[PDB]
């Protein structure tokens, strides 16, 4: 069964700016297994909107080359939960921040969550912060997942994550 | 760093028969990214020999087919470590067994653990055993692990688990 848990009181405009993959996890193992599966995707930025939407931008790896994606999230009456029609996900969820260090989110399907549940760790800077992988994991505890990634500070900088 | 703490009293006689990868997890993502990465085998027979050596029965996806291989290790002065010649592999090591339900190993490459290390969780019968999986995690708590996966009953009794 998936459970979700979103953060209470988020604040979209304190998530702006730049952000790196740290770790990911999905319940199905296809959806991150080799460069090539659907939710292989690398945050890059987040760009809150005045109308409190969100633009997401990320590197993935398509026909060969690492290309760059926008996705649009749409607000929703929780604040933590955004719309979404992208990756065939449905919808973006904020589990956690801190805004100046750490950001957990997850991506679904809410049709097919056990198909479709991919979880990232972002950080503000591309090096390894083990407090927030222990919150990642955390809330990972109670999810069904069956791959989970971390990666290096020379992945973070390189193009996606090679 | 790498320190692996291989099992005390291993009667290797009584590891013999089936077995089935429940989960596994490697040092470096490019070991097990994939289905054909390099460490992605899947154990079906561990055979002990009359000299104390052992031969490991797994299948692995090489050049688009399920293909069987066969490895030969041969007993050293600790009961639990095992030397190899394949998969660009050195040692096997057994961490932790009860024989009747699951068994822990690794494998690694001992002039290059960091690059090398693949640690599996075997069970005897083609089903999810979370005491099984717990012991592997508290296992892999105090290893640079990067990349776990954990199959389901349907993938353990397919053919090279799809």
């Amino acid at each position: 069964i998936i459970v979700t848990q979103t953060m209470k009181g988020l604040d979209i405009q304190k998530v702006a700016g730049t952000w790196y993959s740290l770790a990911m996890a999905a319940s199905d193992i296809s959806l991150l297994d080799a460069q090539s599966a659907p939710l292989r995707v690398y945050v890059e930025e987040l760009k809150p909107t005045p109308e409190g939407n969100l633009e997401i931008l990320l590197q993935k790896w398509e026909n060969g080359e690492c290309a760059q994606k926008k996705i649009i999230a749409e607000k929703t009456k929780i604040p933590a939960v955004f719309k979404i029609d992208a990756l065939n996900e449905n919808k973006v969820l904020v589990l956690d921040t801190d805004y100046k260090k750490y950001l957990l989110f997850c991506m679904e399907n809410s049709a097919e969550p056990e198909q479709s549940l991919a979880c990232q760790c972002l950080v503000r800077t591309p090096e390894v912060d083990n407090e927030a992988l222990e919150k990642f994991d955390k809330a990972l505890k109670a999810l069904p997942m069956h791959i989970r990634l971390a990666f290096n500070p020379t992945q973070l900088e390189g193009q996606c994550h090679v």
